[PDB]
């Protein structure tokens, strides 16, 4: 395939127009006074979003030299996201800036790999100040606070998002779903609920909700399949001999065993019910297991030191103060394990979480944690329509990541504040050579852009607001939504530091790599 | 296909257009004020590059007169990246130069061939007078010095590369790979580990880290899958007679024995510990067969003197001082077998090395004589994006290579230098005729071609540079960086000697043939 | 398909610039001071080239009316290539001189069938002329002389050349190949060498090369494979009671045999090495006997006579001096057959050469004269690239055919003087008519061509030089590489006469038969 090759400064000029387009249209969404950017979807409705990365990610440009910078910037912002899970805008604006003003010191005479060089020390010289300035977070009120500036000013999700993490504590799992009404909603739910419904119409017992009740039950836990009668007899003996309900977890029930047990109920009285094993594979072990040491009871059917339903004892079988089974779902509410063994399973969770990481391992081993030790919490976001409910997910999700970083790390200032008081910091370097001190310089003037931006969606002189703020004691701030200056902390403006610095050091990162091209080659568009 | 055909000074001046082009391309790059290259990629985000060869061969062009030059300075310097390793926009730069100066000289009474001849025989001499240039390198300083140069003056690669050295030796085992921090690592892996993690979870007898943990064990190598109760019980007897664990290598473990070792690792205590045999196919065996002669064992199974585990004895064991099992990898620390044993596979290796050779066969043979003798080194390279990352990967590579090279053979003078201190030796040859006297003029005004392009990318007049140099003692040489004339030696700035020869050797070799050209035949463009 | 048809004088000029532009492009290669061309290759790199054949296959003309000239120059081209190897761009002038001459003389009047008649009495009278002035080769010193003029000056190849008929006779077997290093290799092979390796690492003996050695050898040969221990154990038997190695080549060894054979070896030093029967289909039978007559064995497993390996003999075993075994090859050296038995073996081979003649045959049968007689010979040619690699082996191509043109028939002046000798004797033909003088007049012009030619391209007026060599002694002719007048003879500038009156023929054969067209038909070009 036939290539183009071009040279200095018309390429440069291509590259920038592309940046320039794509941070023009990502800009428009920061700040209070943001707006929102429609999306053409080829299979239906458009999308409406004030996100940063979702905008980004939707523009290509027919020009091939335009479409490198805009790759370059999607890729800054993408990493962005990835990492911290916000703040995307604002890397996507310190790109920009660092792009142009790199270009515009490109000369004969300057050697870009040392600027590149000053700009990552100016950089890390900025982050060092970032962590000296930052504070941890103790009250609930601050992470209210910091859930509410996530979500755009909404202090509604940042009231749920508080009480979702004091209820289930502030590391532990809470998901994000769709709601079928008009306001949004916080459910909770503990003890053990694995998603199996009962196997039998037969064995409901209440008529009020269609549901399988039972008080003080054993648990009859089975990894593999009951088939035979003589293999489920036994504990059916064992229950009725003492007269308590009994519950059937198990890989699957099969036609005799399943007879069996209806013919009981329906002609006895038998205060029976089954239900499939929950988890495919290892982990339907894995929770075969927690259920064992969550209600004191053994597993049948395993592979090592296998142990026979032939012979069950009586103190092989669970013991729960409530079971609750329905078409759709299963749960055991009080086990009676003993609390050693929980806690040695929770520790043994926790450090098995500490070696090996992935999403779906991770995922399941805090879904794991949770189910034995707190329970989980589901924010159902409401809405009239579902353009309506994706928007507000998005900044529910923005909320939630923010809350987790703050609560991993302390917070700083909020409004763009903090990276303009990191501005003095710079003045004590000094450098080894001309290139060093112009990236240094680059890295200075980028400094006041988040800030600039913010004051330029409110319809406001940026640098005026900028200028008036630097003169200014350092807890005083510019509030864009009220208009005034005010002490940001008191006033709940605050950020999480590692969003902050996320930002800057993959939009210092990139951009700083992208300013030291001199030739660009593509591909000639083809017929 | 119908075809086109060219004659003499027109077919010349398309191929030396071509040439011209991708070679301005190419010479960016060169120097420690080099820029780098914009690639588009088809499928996501472009490259980033200083490296030669890569630019080289991302250039196709769609007139089919200058793609000639174009294929053949891409295989100048694909030749020289192959051979080397490093050193192609020198090359490149060489063979345009050659190329210009050729068809410059081309006229009714001139015999190209003859002139080929010239160049040759001025080649042959001046890589003479390089070969009497050269000095060994003997101190780790040197290596530091030509891997920072390599890596484009930087400090803390060079740093890497001479602890890696000095830690597994300079001919030792050193692999490149991605980073996850910001920073570059360096990790020593010692003893044997062969990347194969436990069968079975029950064997597991740490919960900090979830590792199998072992001090003064057994090691049973079996080359066949164990399957059967009585091949696997007298060494478990055996092991047990005198309270030692036992680490079981073998090709698999069956439903039976696996089942007797899960039982009794759970129910006794029994300090047991199974794993697959490393390597696929004869690579399989020669594994084992490492791990017997270190850990002073024997192989069961194999075709020759075929040795049965039904009668296996306490001296057919290995022994090893400590064994660490986890889900991923395996590793055995300090065997007992006899030196005399380990040298004579030692030396069976090495011969082994020098009778056949492919890239393939070395780099396992390489591989079991390192796991055998010093361990291996691994450089991860941090970074906060893949195209940083690229980039730097490039140039470690670049720097391992030029240090290999120079621990090969010697070094020269560094910055162009090495190639003008060898013009005073083509002044002693005497040409048969004319057109040998034109190819030895046409040699001697390209070797200045490599520090004219340095001092021009760093925004001087390379032909005064160039001047002052040749005006000065053969010590003295310029430093582009600093902007100095200064001793090359004493600050550092060196070359290897195979790298500089091998880029004239190819340069000379396809552009003298290149300018001999007469007819030039192509294809027409199809619709 | 419609179809275009043409008449006379438009024709035979379409026709005649198709052939001009053919010959132009293929002339400008010939003689000491030609140029090369370089043609466009679809797939990599373009090839560089200075044979005649290869430029005339590769141009193919998008007008319908050249194409067939350039076709019909293609199959002179063609058909001196096959017959001689040599000789093609004199091929090509000659016919291109012949075409021309002939298309200028056609009229109303003239008959083309006659004028083709007296062109070949002319042709037959010149081919009389060159055989009345060969003169036999008898010396080394002209076979160098020989392979030099035909490797376009360069004396290293005439030199090794020569020295590889000195090794392996006259008639012997050579074969080019490429070489891994700079320079050009010559490897003589003795013996009989196969390429199969051993069966079994465990046979080796030897360890520095990796190599199984052994001295004073019993040789086995099977005809089919041998798979049970019966078979195998009686030669076992007999080799250990005379305390002799034994090396068996076989269709194929068995497991059975295969574990005897390790085991022995292995446990009690047995000196015994397998390999694989060579060749397949007939020509593995006729190797196997060419081994038996060779070492003074007998075959085992053949259809007539067949001999049970349950009852071999001492006496049925061959014997050899030393047999080399490694992983790709194996070489028996010194057998200890019967002379007059190897004698008629060579006897019955030759006769079978003469018999029935094909490429597969022919080679398959030289190579088994040649490893039953005298060994074989390669070349290895060297380069920095695959171009010049290429380039190369095309020259030493040329000078091996060249070379035993010249051993097969005489040699003539070179330089094209050869043919300007025979210009007298068209001057003692008496014409039957007016158009056969015609033809005559065609040839005698013809026969002045390739000197012309060979001077031009030296950049010097080539009818003066053909003027004063044709006024000088018949020893006489013109060095176009110096550019002087010498005797041709004492410097070495010497043609074999079969190149020479090969290409004559072919090319009047086609021209003549070319210049009596009258109408041309082609088809109409599609869309
Ligand atoms: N009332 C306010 N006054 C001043 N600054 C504010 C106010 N509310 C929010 N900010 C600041 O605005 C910025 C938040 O902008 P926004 O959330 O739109 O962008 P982002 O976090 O960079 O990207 P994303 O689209 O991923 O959320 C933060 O600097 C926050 O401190
Ligand atoms: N500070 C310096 N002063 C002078 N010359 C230098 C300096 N640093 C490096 N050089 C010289 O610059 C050349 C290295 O250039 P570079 O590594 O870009 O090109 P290359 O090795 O020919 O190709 P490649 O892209 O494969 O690495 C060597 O001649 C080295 O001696
Ligand atoms: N030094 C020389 N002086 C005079 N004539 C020479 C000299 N060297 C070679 N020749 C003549 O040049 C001709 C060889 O040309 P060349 O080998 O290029 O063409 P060809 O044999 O017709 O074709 P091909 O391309 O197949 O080799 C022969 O006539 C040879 O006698
Ligand atoms: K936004
Ligand atoms: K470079
Ligand atoms: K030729
Ligand atoms: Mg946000
Ligand atoms: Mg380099
Ligand atoms: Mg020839």
């Amino acid at each position: 395939a036939a290539k183009d090759v071009k040279f200095g400064a018309d390429a440069r000029a291509l590259m920038l127009q592309g940046v320039d387009l794509l941070a023009d249209a990502v800009a428009v969404t920061m700040g209070p006074k943001g707006r929102t950017v429609i999306i053409e979807q080829s299979w239906g409705s458009p999308k409406v979003t004030k996100d940063g990365v979702t905008v980004a990610k939707s523009i290509d440009l027919k020009d091939k030299y335009k479409n490198i910078g805009a790759k370059l910037i999607q890729d800054v912002a993408n990493n962005t996201n990835e990492e911290a899970g916000d703040g995307t805008t604002t890397a996507t604006v310190l790109a920009r800036s660092i792009a142009k003003e790199g270009f515009e010191k490109i000369s004969k005479g300057a050697n870009p790999v040392e600027i590149r060089r000053g700009v990552m020390l100016a950089v890390d010289a900025v982050i060092a100040e970032l962590k000296k300035q930052s504070k941890p977070v103790t009250t609930p009120e601050e992470i209210a606070q910091v859930a509410t500036i996530s979500a755009n000013g909404d202090k509604e999700i940042g009231n749920i998002i508080s009480d979702a993490m004091k209820k289930v504590g502030r590391k532990g799992v809470i998901t994000v779903k769709d709601g079928k009404t008009l306001n949004d909603e916080l459910e909770i739910i503990e003890g053990m609920k694995f998603d199996r419904g009962y196997i039998s119409p037969y064995f409901i017992n209440t008529s009020k909700g269609q549901k399988c009740e039972f008080q003080d039950a054993y648990v009859l836990l089975s990894e593999k399949k009951i088939s035979s009668i003589q293999s489920i007899v036994p504990a059916l003996e064992i229950a009725n001999a003492h007269r308590k309900p009994l519950v059937i977890i198990a890989e699957d029930v099969d036609g005799e065993a399943l007879s069996t047990l209806v013919l009981n109920r329906l002609k006895v009285g038998l205060q029976v019910v089954a239900v499939k094993a929950p988890g495919f594979g290892d982990n339907r072990k894995n929770q075969l297991k927690d259920m064992a040491i969550a209600t004191g009871g053994a597993v049948f059917g395993e592979e090592g030191l296998t142990l026979n339903l032939e012979d069950v004892q009586p103190h092989d079988l669970g013991k729960v103060g409530e079971v609750i089974v329905t078409k759709d779902d299963a749960m055991l509410l009080k086990g009676k394990g003993d609390k050693a063994q929980i806690e040695k399973r929770i520790q043994e969770i926790i450090e098995q979480l500490d070696v090996t990481t992935s999403e779906y391992e991770k995922e399941k081993l805090n879904e794991r944690l949770a189910k034995l030790s707190d329970g989980v919490a589901v924010l159902k976001v409401g809405g009239t329509s579902d353009v309506e409910v994706n928007e507000k997910k998005d900044r529910v999700t923005d909320a939630l990541n923010a809350t987790r970083a703050a609560v991993e790390e302390g917070i700083v200032l909020g409004g763009g504040c903090a990276l303009l008081r990191c501005i003095p910091a710079l003045d004590s370097l000094t450098p080894a050579n001309e290139d060093q001190k112009i990236g240094i310089e680059i890295i200075k003037r980028t400094l006041k852009i988040p800030a600039m931006t913010i004051a330029k969606n409110a319809g406001v002189e940026g640098s005026l607001i900028v200028e008036k703020i630097m003169q200014s004691s350092s807890e005083v701030g510019y509030d864009a939504m009220a208009g005034d200056f005010v002490n940001m902390v008191e006033k709940g403006i605050i950020d999480p530091t590692k969003v902050v610095r996320t930002a800057l050091l993959d939009a210092a990162g990139v951009a700083s790599l992208l300013t030291t091209a001199e030739v660009v080659v593509t591909e000639i568009p083809k017929e």
